[PDB]
């Protein structure tokens, strides 16, 4: 099985223990590490932070302790407007320009492929996402003739039925990609003034109408649209989403006033890193949707929907039973990478759990 793990750039700036450089990665933990967020500029791939050429190297040296590790660079992400991507992809001059510039760049910094995080292609982009994948791959094949190993190509696809139906030709792009990472973590989305879980595994009996919004549906759906099981990779979040409540009603579907308060280290309304969740937990009440089999917590007026070792093992078993290619984990830097926040003594507890289950049969 593959264990694809994202490392994010802006996580070096976190103050204190929360700060994380490629340096922290167990070279033997994942199978592919994807460095997170390259820019595009002048229709040409390019660095994003000032020290990216340094960290790249830092990351790609893990391949010195483990010859089998492959690393990849991701274009796009959330601070890269999709409408930018759109201009690049719909416009055959600037598409070739972008594509053409990707191998020399990857090769120079020692990556093994490119991962495309086009965050949400729209209805009038499908034809072109298809054009960009198809053409990007074709170029990767042509560039292997130079006798080097073929670069890998992947994409981070959504998992909302509407999103899938609007922007992606799943059948056509699975034929060209080395693996699809299903983002099975952004469910209870941007909006709802009700509490809910962002990464439910299952449907849930207390949920008659939403049902397109859990990992099990997204997966069964992609399988039905044309993606082969051995290209699907299922996103497991290593962070938690929080809410500031608006009443003592703490239970299933209670009302909300807005996103939870920021983490002491992660500093960002709505998100909590798993390491902060470990600290939040002391003096909080835990509960667990058994239906969807994922936990939430509460303390004062904060309700936190998160993943712990047990649920992550669970999702990991799910994936093997459906025979997917493996798991994808959002943010090695969001997990307890130091190993000193969450009681027990493991380094990277969540990612370890997925690894352990993936390693077992
Ligand atoms: C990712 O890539 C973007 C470019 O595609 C960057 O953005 C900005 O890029 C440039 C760089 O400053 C800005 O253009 C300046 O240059 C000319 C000089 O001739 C000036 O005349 C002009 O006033 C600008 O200051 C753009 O303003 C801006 N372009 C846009 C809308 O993308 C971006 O910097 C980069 N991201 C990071 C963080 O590296």
């Amino acid at each position: 099985y593959k264990l694809i793990c994202y490392y994010t750039s802006w996580s070096q700036y976190r103050e204190g223990d929360g700060s994380c450089f490629p340096d922290a990665i167990d070279p033997f933990l994942c199978t592919h590490v994807i460095y997170s967020f390259a820019n595009i500029s002048n229709n040409e791939i390019d660095t994003w932070e000032w020290n990216d050429v340094t960290l790249y190297d830092t990351l790609n040296t893990l391949k010195n302790r483990n010859p089998k590790l492959k690393t990849l660079l991701s274009v796009g992400g959330w601070n890269f407007g999709p409408e930018r991507f759109s201009k690049i992809a719909s416009k055959t001059q600037s598409r070739r320009t972008f594509i053409k510039s990707v191998p020399p760049f990857l090769r120079t910094h020692g990556f093994d492929g490119l991962d495309l995080a086009w965050l949400y292609p729209g209805r009038r982009d499908k034809r072109h996402l298809t054009a960009l994948v198809k053409e990007m791959k074709a170029e990767f094949a042509r560039e292997a003739q130079a006798g080097t190993e073929r670069l890998l190509l992947s994409a981070a696809v959504s998992a909302g039925k509407i999103a899938i139906d609007r922007g992606y030709d799943i059948a056509q792009i699975s034929r060209h990609l080395d693996f699809i990472s299903l983002l099975t973590y952004d469910f209870h989305g941007a909006w709802r003034q009700t509490v809910g879980h962002h990464s439910p595994l299952f449907r849930g009996n207390s949920d008659a109408s939403s049902r397109f919004s859990n990992a099990d549906y997204a997966v069964s759906y992609m399988l039905r649209l044309g993606a082969p099981a051995n290209k699907l990779v299922m996103g497991i979040p290593t962070f938690g989403r929080s809410f500031t409540l608006a009443s003592s009603k703490t239970d299933v579907g209670a009302p909300i006033s807005g996103p939870g308060i920021p983490g002491r280290f992660t500093k960002e309304k709505g998100i909590l890193a798993y390491y902060e969740i470990c600290d939040f937990l002391h003096g909080a009440t835990t509960h667990r949707f058994r239906d969807q089999q994922v936990p939430y917590a509460t303390k004062g007026n904060q309700w936190v929907a998160y993943d712990d070792q047990e649920s992550v093992k669970n999702k990991a078993r799910y994936l093997k039973n459906r025979q997917l290619a493996g798991a994808m984990v959002w943010a090695l830097d969001l997990d307890d990478f130091r190993g000193t926040f969450c009681g027990q003594n493991l380094t990277f507890p969540l990612t370890s759990a997925v690894k352990d289950v993936l390693a077992r049969v």
